[PDB]
């Protein structure tokens, strides 16, 4: 029993991390193969942040300009391109410890676990979501640039997310491993506002689920309703809209509590609109959205790696 | 900025976890050059659980009743003893991934993290406190027995929990790497239960100036205190009680913030006697006591391992 922010085992990143250095500025890469691959404003300067032109900065760029150190030793650069936002930057070397993996770009509401990074080393390792407004509220310092995010199924780690940027509002940007950033965002010192935050419904269906497994049922209701009723509700609380298919995707939590989906749909709208009263749910006085139906599922299930 | 509930990097600890087996139970175990570690209630079968003999169970138990599993391979038990509440199994092979490590028994309120495992197999990991009442609230299914708890300053793995149980109350029960549990729980199915669940005071004063650190600052209020009258106020909402070692402690944070201590328990003393508001603090709207004053530092100081 019990239920916990969990995030996947990070040995596998772990192995994978590397320092990368250009001229001035020092981040994180990730050793994938012969590849290593960072955000592209390594590349930059004091003075280029406001408005760089990355493919002008990769003229004045070589292979030898990037120093790839791992532990340490030194990766010789053998090739460098830049694929979107990311630089790849080829080595001689395939790193032993590559684990078998896939690049994925997540859909909002998708949840992952950080391997926050400084200097190449880990200092830990932590479960977010991307937002639907396709920022992720992390925890990130100054040189954590580089950090991956990422899921494991069993002994393949789909890597789905790389950290850029903190946003004025202290909220995090990002690109996938293609070097695609989520949302609007664009690795430039300008004003960049984040979009509405809204709560990933489903998700917080789920954890509610979560609670009933663990033996937290205060606020089951006595009541149902409707996909179109429910909406009503949700989006005067900023909550996501909720379709068929996360219905559907909730269908096996459905049958291991025999509470269905709509039932479930009532009690979060009376949770809404009256509020927990002081109360918790899972220790937590606030409807926790950053845990999707298979994350109850995996936690609630014992899901192995 | 952004601050999580962030956990140490898995992957020495990862590299440690087998399989063991003895008779019909299988739990965890932690392989630390040639000896393995795990919950001596291995040997205990479904009709030993109320009142278990150890010492005559151990008699009918030689080396070759315990099957010990690294992955697809056996070890080779070549003695086992009992130390307190742990079996230590001496197999014939040093684990050729173990770490610098120590071995280490921690005080109420300090943190740690739990790689939570099936099988000898990782599932994921997270962060958790040993609670004042000696429990901790994990996240922990049959079979996470021999599961650990541990910090890494640097590259130094200090374990300091072993996971045996869970009480009937939802929350979770363990030893130290010697085999001495914390608090009065026992390894036996019998009534046992928790005692005050009270809230670690400095672990929230340290979370109050995490927040002032990222710019959440509302709950700052115009008063000061002493630590008497905190402390009155403190046993009231069933508080530990703050001691002068605490101030110490908090001196860093102090120091970083611009914020006397007493100050921040006057802001706390204010938040306890007149709610939250439905306001929230870095993203709770619970007072959250599970991270330390090294916790806030390390991870608002970017400490690598
Ligand atoms: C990256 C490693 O230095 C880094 O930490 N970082 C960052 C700096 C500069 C950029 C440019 C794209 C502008 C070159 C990108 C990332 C900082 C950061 O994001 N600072 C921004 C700069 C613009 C205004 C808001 C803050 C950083 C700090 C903490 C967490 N992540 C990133
Ligand atoms: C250990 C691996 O099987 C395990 O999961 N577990 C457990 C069972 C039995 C014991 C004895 C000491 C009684 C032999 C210890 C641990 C269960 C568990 O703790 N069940 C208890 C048994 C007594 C009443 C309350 C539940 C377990 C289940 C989930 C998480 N941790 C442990």
């Amino acid at each position: 029993s019990g239920f916990r922010k969990m995030a996947f085992p990070s040995g596998k990143v772990e192995g994978c991390m590397v320092q990368v250095t250009c001229g001035t500025t020092t981040l994180n890469g990730l050793w994938l193969d012969d590849v290593v691959y960072c955000p592209r404003h390594v590349i930059c300067t004091s003075e280029d942040m406001l408005n760089p032109n990355y493919e002008d900065l990769l003229i004045r760029k070589s292979n030898h300009n990037f120093l790839v150190q791992a532990g340490n030793v030194q990766l010789r650069v053998i090739g460098h391109s830049m694929q979107n936002c990311v630089l790849k930057l080829k080595v001689d070397t395939a790193n032993p410890k590559t684990p078998k993996y896939k690049f994925v770009r997540i859909q909002p509401g998708q949840t992952f676990s950080v391997l926050a990074c400084y200097n190449g080393s880990p200092s830990g390792v932590y479960q977010c979501a991307m937002r639907p407004n396709f920022t992720i509220k992390g925890s990130f310092l100054n040189g954590s640039c580089g950090s991956v995010g990422f899921n494991i199924d069993y002994d393949c780690v789909s890597f789905c997310y790389m950290h850029h940027m903190e946003l004025p509002t202290g909220v995090h940007a990002g690109t996938d491993l293609e070097g695609n950033f989520y949302g609007p965002f664009v690795d430039r010192q300008t004003a960049q506002a984040a979009g509405t935050d809204t709560t990933i419904t489903v998700n917080v269906l789920a954890w509610l689920y979560a609670a009933v497994i663990n033996g937290d049922r205060w606020f089951l209701n006595r009541f149902t309703t409707t996909l179109n009723d429910f909406n009503l509700v949700a989006m005067k609380y900023n909550y996501e809209p909720l379709t068929q298919d996360h219905v559907d995707i909730l269908g096996p939590l459905s049958a291991q509590t025999g509470i269905a989906v709509l039932d479930m749909c009532a009690s979060l709208k009376e949770l809404l609109q009256n509020g927990m009263n002081g109360r918790t749910i899972l220790g937590s006085a606030l409807l926790e959205d950053e845990f999707t139906p298979f994350d109850v599922v995996r936690q609630c299930s014992g899901v192995t790696f």
